[PDB]
């Protein structure tokens, strides 16, 4: 079916949580083998988000080479991602690390660092100018060059250096601030402005290394944000746009990384989402 209503169809019939469930079910199961094993206890936020050892990102590092992180290739879209969990206080320096290596140009932050009186990932970055960070396990330096802080979003140009080689780069920050501590936004309006904002900086261009995307698991709104812009795009390069499937788009996305899209209301939220950015497209 088409997509805006095969939506009012669910709506009208109320059958949102059985069609999140039969994705569920459908689901591909690979095996996980590298992230549970002990000595990578501290490397994982959640015993029940892992990534899939046939798409993991590895750091090129002997000892461990292991990070909660996954690549997600969409062959017929030409758009690549890296999935990944907040970082946690032991880390900081895989993620940065991870970044350099990838040749990373932007990091997409969807979470709060603090959220329901909890802590939802570690404070990664420099706040500011003249206190810049070092990492000294993996030998980067990290330093907060200019901050734009808009009511939506807050974006953010880093300097990264690699200690070793005295090579600097230029990372983009982009930080979605206002999604709410319990459901999903209630127009999908600034969610689709960011993302517009994010693919005009150059981020998620061929000629750079795939964008880092996080939440604090990295897999519900940072699922969000990857199946919707892979749905707009798959949209444009078509000759028949109501041909493009969103059910059939995250289950190729879930070949990469398990639990895409965490409940039945974020799925509700990525078609509204699809939906509106569509027509402003023309």
């Amino acid at each position: 079916m088409e997509m805006e209503k095969e939506f009012e169809q669910i709506d009208k019939s109320g059958s949102w949580a059985a069609i999140y469930q039969d994705i569920r079910h459908e689901a591909s199961d690979f095996p996980s083998r590298v992230a549970k094993l002990p000595k990578n206890k501290n490397r994982n936020r959640y015993r029940d988000v892992s990534p899939f050892d046939h798409s993991r990102i590895k750091l090129h590092q002997e000892d461990n080479d292991y990070i909660n992180a996954s690549l997600i290739k969409m062959e017929e879209a030409q758009r690549s991602y890296i999935l990944t969990q907040g970082p946690l206080p032991n880390t900081v320096g895989h993620f940065w690390e991870m970044v350099w290596e990838q040749k990373s140009r932007g990091v997409v932050m969807l979470n709060r660092v603090m959220e329901k009186g909890s802590l939802k990932c570690a404070q990664y970055w420099p706040q500011k100018e003249e206190k810049e960070m070092i990492f000294e396990d993996t030998n980067l330096k990290l330093t907060l060059i200019s901050e734009d802080i808009k009511s939506y979003y807050t974006v953010r140009q880093l300097e990264l250096e690699n200690l070793t080689t005295q090579e600097t780069r230029e990372i983009l920050h982009f930080h979605y601030t206002t999604w709410p501590d319990f459901g999903v936004p209630e127009s999908p309006a600034s969610f689709l402005n960011f993302l517009f904002k994010v693919r005009e900086s150059g981020s998620l261009s061929p000629e750079h290394g795939p964008v880092v995307v996080h939440c604090s698991a990295g897999i519900g709104r940072s699922g969000t944000f990857c199946l919707a812009d892979t749905c707009l795009l798959l949209m444009d390069k078509r000759k028949d746009p109501s041909s493009v499937d969103i059910k059939k788009v995250l289950l190729e996305m879930r070949k990469f990384r398990m639990g895409l899209i965490q409940t039945a209301d974020q799925l509700r939220f990525s078609y509204l989402a699809v939906i509106e950015g569509a027509k402003f497209i023309m």
